[PDB]
């Protein structure tokens, strides 16, 4: 099972107990965004991350009572649409707002049970994609098609590394494909072993599909009442990108001189085939329009793995 | 009967009835929908050889002066684009698409694709985030009724049209509308089943290969291409490959008949073989455009993906 978090008197993590990190509940969010959780029928926001005032731009304590009814008018009765009670917690939608202070603001909002889980990141206001796409339906092999996807994605991201990075059956892990800015080291050709993704990281990973580090030295945030007043209980962030990242992993990224890290799920029959994994040498927040392109790659890349493997086999 | 193409009408081919469809050579008609204008030119040295007879009003040129210039010196930042994008060899399902701004017709929308030596360039006029609530909606529904049913009002809100059915193809190649979002006051399709014929082989072969095709006015005369053969082959030009190209004048009286101005297909594609369609009507003519119709394509391959995933929990 898992041990219980930091915060609630649980164990240090060392590389002994690896599997066993709960990283889907760390209480806290990275600081390039804000992050509320609101009651799914009173809108009554719950918790709120330290860092609150600085996106919505509101006095810290004038939001705890507040319903999204008052503070979202035009868009707390598509939430209510959009996220009905008993849909699963990978069922996101998606706005763009017009704040007073911070401008436009992306607005990422899912549901868990009784939770709405509301996430807040700067946005901005061609042919790239459908280029892309077309690219990668006409790719004539397994080997070619790994090629396009990591140029495809270098090229619209400005990564520094992409790589595709393909489980063994025994999750062993291998990079079979590789883009990268000149200068860096190639992983190329080279294997890792399972536990450097511990069996709960892909678990989670086959069912939420993207996942970053956006600054590798960069301090989380907490979120208010650090348990969830509704259940006095920690507050389920797996689908959540804004979660703060396992600092195992984040020690890992460091000693690889990596200070930016994105990964986007390829899942073939309902199991977790590879990453599509990217590395930036410094800190890089990738805009969430920018960020729903890989997702759709990710989708994309997912279907012409099945039919490319069906001409292999 | 399985039985091979005839010769196009221009180059003395029998007229088409209802006892020899399948042998209408729907890729090769020589001429394009008047809403865009297409240009054919060497894959090598860019020579214009072909463009459709309406190209001077979409380009605002004198005919004798685009087929007198290379698309290095017509579309001089595309030019390098174009060649790095379609490489010699490459399949003809390959599309590259970019925006120019043109002086007399204001953004036009650019496809353009390779047949052997032949690029083939289209020209459309041009002009938040819908998609991605729509995806993350499609892989949510609970099992495949529901998920034809988000993907046909999906569409239907994204597009405007009249009616859009999710199309099914049985293993005799019969058809039934399996879902399906329509207009007020509109009859339902829903459950009615449609004989093979009337998707004939050749077409049902094509749309496993490319996978949008449209009629924007079902009355609108065709376009011919000047000269009507490839001058590099004096052999007709393929247009399976484009969208511009003039629908079968088959398909065009039968869609008349049910009172449709304007029809949209998305083929559905399914361990390489054509599972389905999303099939559109508009009783109006009616012009979709190119940015809007990649939103459909991109939810063709979403749909592709997802009628996978919900078979596989069938069994
Ligand atoms: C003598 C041959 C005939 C024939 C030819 C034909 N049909 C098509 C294309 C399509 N037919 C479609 C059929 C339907 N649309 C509907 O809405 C319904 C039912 C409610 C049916 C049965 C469809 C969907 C297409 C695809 C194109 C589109 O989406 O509009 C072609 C190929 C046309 C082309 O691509 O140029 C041809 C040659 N149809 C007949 O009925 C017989 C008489
Ligand atoms: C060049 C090779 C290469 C490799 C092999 C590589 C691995 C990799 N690990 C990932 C995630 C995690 N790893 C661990 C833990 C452990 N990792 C270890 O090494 C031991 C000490 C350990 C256990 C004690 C945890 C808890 C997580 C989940 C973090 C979270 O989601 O919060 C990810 C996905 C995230 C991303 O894309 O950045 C990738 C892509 N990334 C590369 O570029």
């Amino acid at each position: 099972p898992f041990f219980p978090p930091l915060y609630l008197g649980g164990p240090e993590i060392t590389t002994e107990n690896c599997e066993r990190e709960p990283i889907h509940i760390p209480g806290s969010i990275q600081p390039h965004g804000a992050l509320l959780t609101a009651d799914g029928h009173s809108g009554e926001v719950l918790q709120m991350s330290l860092n609150a005032a600085t996106f919505l731009g509101q006095e810290p304590t004038v939001l705890r009572g507040q319903t999204l009814a008052a503070l979202l008018p035009e868009q707390w009765p598509a939430l209510q649409a959009a996220l009905p009670p008993g849909c699963p917690d990978a069922l996101q939608y998606r706005a763009t707002l017009d704040w007073p202070a911070a401008g436009h603001l992306s607005l990422t909002v899912h549901r868990v049970g009784e939770l709405l889980i509301l996430e807040f990141e700067p946005t901005e206001a061609p042919h790239a994609l459908r280029n892309a796409m077309f690219a990668l339906e006409s790719a004539p092999n397994l080997r070619a098609l790994a090629e396009v996807a990591t140029q495809t994605v270098r090229e619209l991201t400005g990564f520094d590394r992409v790589m595709l990075y393909k489980f063994a059956p025994d999750a062993t892990g291998e990079v079979i494909a590789e883009a990268r800015r000149e200068g860096l080291h190639a992983f190329l050709g080279h294997r890792f072993p399972a536990s450097d993704i511990p069996a709960q990281a892909r678990a989670l990973y086959t069912r939420h599909l993207l996942r970053l580090t956006a600054d590798t030295r960069a301090a989380a945030v907490p979120l208010d009442p650090v348990l969830n007043p509704q259940t006095n209980a920690p507050t389920p962030l797996g689908g959540a990108v804004l979660r703060a990242t396992s600092p195992m992993h984040m020690q890992y990224l460091r000693n690889m001189g990596v200070g930016s890290s994105l990964s986007v799920s390829v899942v073939v029959g309902g199991q977790l085939w590879g990453l599509i994994a990217c590395h930036h040498q410094t800190p890089y927040v990738l805009p969430p329009d920018l960020r729903t392109t890989l997702e759709y790659l990710g989708r994309l890349l997912s279907l012409q793995v099945q039919v490319k493997e069906a001409l292999e086999h």
